[PDB]
């Protein structure tokens, strides 16, 4: 591919010197000084430039195509030269010279995305990033880390510069490595001393620009770029590197910009793992610690030992994928400062992927909470975070309905677990029906008198709770809130009903009419691959065995997956807690690849 460059007015008063680079194409202005008597006009050049003329004997029509291309890198100021011949009917050849210097300045980075730096002249536009499987420009990973060894290189992204000159040629001309002003507190490049050192930083912060210090001849030197800010609502996410070539021969006259060029980076955003993605490590924070890992045993899974404050994410690059923690307060680390209570990592679920009416979500979707309009005694997730979200794009955030809950999470009456079938996946979500069809099943048995709350300090009969008026109106109203969030799943997730299904669960109203799970919130399970780690609902026992649990299991087991119900799921202070993570394997499916 090339690109357009510079044009030459020729004058056959005097001689003409230009530098041209390789991989632009150079028109040439031959009527402006042409002589009068002259009508018509020839052209020869050295074997080293390619002439080609457009609408060998030409006439001196203005609107006539002159264009030179070089075909390799000149070795001293000069080297190859072009004579324009102007002759007419009766007047002798009348010359204009014009004497060119090639020169290469290539600027490389991974444009095409593979792995291998190539070429701006292997793209069609490289003052461009497009997203999706045919697109152009690079990557770069964010320093998230709270003399420079190869190990500090391997995060940040390669950018060299090939240089091939005559050895003369920096005394009149300079290069000079440049970012804009306002991108400039984002980015940060280092000059490879081949290796490099702390104290090489060429651009970056309070720095925009930078003059190489090149010799002639043959050069080439390596820059390594790290980016110092993921998207945000002022932060589109690209950062544009430029090289420009300066003519400084005149002493007395200000620099002359002869030619620039450019790479344009995206920062990879931040990503986040669905529970359908492979689990690599367990972190817990008590006997339930057994049950857990014998989960991890069985899901061949590790189990490390010391919540909801934190969420463990990722970003990559086609040279490296790393994971990255965020953390909001009350390798790789990032934090966020100053406080609504949907402002929470446990307010944030993640569907598996998904392909909604035609468009595909290959890293799922992200789903948060929020009241379905904005009222004096309705919450909402802070403006910058749900913006944030927004900003990284790949994984188009779906707002749903979460205030009727104390708390206010999402993750409070949805989850999804692996499924072999179908779309691979399920939606589970809290059912008040499904567990009162159960209930009023076991009193239609005579078991009305068996116990909830057993194995607890106080208890309750399944009689006292099947007709308890006040609480049916309760779970009616919830189950009516939950079924608005269905009914929004269904539509931007493009769920058919045979993708839901319903964990029987009670609720029950606190302050302000606030939602609140009855028995411990068993659609908020621990999903490790094929083997769940489920909060135990002490129902009812007939039989010997809790009747919820039969339920569940009834649910889950057909699609494969490993019932485990564990006692102390959850932890009460004197606040609601569980002190489990889960990282993730990352998406196969590279985020760049997504048309958004
Ligand atoms: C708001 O109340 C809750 C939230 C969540 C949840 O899913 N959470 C936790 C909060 C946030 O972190 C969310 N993101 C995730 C789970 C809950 N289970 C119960 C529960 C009910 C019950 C009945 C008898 C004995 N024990 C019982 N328990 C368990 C015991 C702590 C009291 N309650 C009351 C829960
Ligand atoms: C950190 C953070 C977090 C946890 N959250 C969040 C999201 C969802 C929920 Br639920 C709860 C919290 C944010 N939301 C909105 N802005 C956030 N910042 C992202 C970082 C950005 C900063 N300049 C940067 O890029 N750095 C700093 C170190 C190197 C890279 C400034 C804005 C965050």
């Amino acid at each position: 591919f090339m690109a357009q460059g510079t044009l030459i007015r020729v004058t056959p008063e005097q001689p003409t010197h230009a530098v041209c680079v390789l991989g632009t194409l150079t028109q040439l202005d031959i009527c402006s000084s042409a002589p009068e008597d002259c009508t018509s006009f020839s052209i020869n050049a050295s074997p080293g430039v390619v002439v080609d003329i457009a609408h060998s004997t030409w006439p001196l029509d203005p609107g006539v195509e002159v264009t030179l291309t070089m075909k390799a890198a000149s070795g001293s100021t000069g080297d190859q030269k072009v004579q324009i011949s102007y002759y007419g009917p009766k007047t002798p050849p009348v010359k204009a010279l014009l004497y060119l210097t090639a020169v290469e300045i290539s600027l490389c980075a991974d444009i095409t995305r593979t792995g291998k730096v190539k070429p701006t002249r292997a793209v069609k536009d490289q003052r461009t990033w497009t997203w999706g499987p045919c697109g152009q420009g690079a990557i770069l990973l964010v320093n998230c880390d709270r003399v420079l060894d190869s190990e500090d290189l391997q995060d940040m992204s390669l950018m060299t510069l090939s240089t091939k000159t005559p050895k003369d040629f920096f005394t009149n001309h300079t290069l000079v490595l440049h970012v804009a002003r306002s991108e400039m507190d984002k980015v940060r490049v280092f000059q490879a001393t081949r290796l490099s050192s702390k104290c090489s930083v060429v651009l970056g912060p309070k720095w925009p620009s930078h003059y190489l210090m090149v010799p002639g001849g043959k050069h080439n030197m390596d820059f390594y770029v790290e980016a110092l800010a993921f998207p945000d609502t002022d932060f589109p996410g690209l950062i544009t590197l430029t090289i420009s070539l300066l003519d400084t021969s005149n002493l007395e006259l200000p620099e002359a910009v002869v030619f620039q060029d450019s790479v344009v980076f995206r920062v990879a955003p931040w990503i986040m793992t669905p529970n359908t993605q492979p689990p690599q490590e367990v972190y817990a924070c008590e006997d339930f610690l057994k049950s857990v890992t014998t989960l991890a045993m069985k899901a061949k899974c590790k189990l490390t030992i010391c919540q909801d404050e934190m969420e463990i994410g990722y970003i990559q690059a086609p040279h490296k994928t790393l994971p990255v923690v965020f953390d909001s307060p009350r390798f790789g680390y990032v934090t966020r400062g100053p406080i609504s209570g949907l402002d929470s990592f446990g307010n944030l679920e993640v569907s598996p992927p998904v392909t909604v009416r035609g468009k595909e979500y290959p890293l799922g979707r992200i789903l948060f909470g929020d009241s379905c309009y904005p009222s004096n005694d309705s919450r909402q997730m802070h403006q910058a975070l749900q913006d944030f979200l927004s900003a990284q794009q790949v994984q188009a955030p779906v707002k749903l309905y979460s205030d009727w809950l104390s708390v206010g999470h999402v993750d409070e009456f949805l989850s999804f677990v692996p499924a072999p079938d179908r779309k691979g996946f399920r939606l589970l979500l809290a059912s008040p029906r499904s567990c009162y069809k159960l209930f009023q099943e076991q009193q239609n048995e005579g078991h009305g008198e068996a116990l909830l709350f057993e194995g607890i300090k106080k208890q309750q009969k399944i009689k006292n709770i099947l007709s308890n008026k006040t609480l049916r109106e309760h779970n009616s109203f919830v189950e009516r809130c939950i079924d608005w969030n269905r009914e929004l799943l269904k539509r931007e997730l493009g769920l058919a009903e045979s993708d839901i299904i319903d964990i029987p669960q009670l609720f029950k109203l606190k302050e302000f009419s606030k939602a609140e799970a009855f028995f411990p919130n068993m659609v908020n399970m621990l999903v490790l691959g094929k083997h769940l780690g489920i909060p135990k609902p002490f129902g009812p026992v007939i039989n010997g065995r809790c009747c919820l649990e039969e339920k569940v299991c009834s649910l889950l087991e057909p699609l494969g997956l490993q019932c485990t119900f564990i006692n102390d799921f959850f932890t009460y202070h004197i606040e609601v807690h569980c002190g489990t993570n889960v990282r993730r394997k990352p998406f196969s499916f590279k985020w760049w690849n997504m048309v958004p």
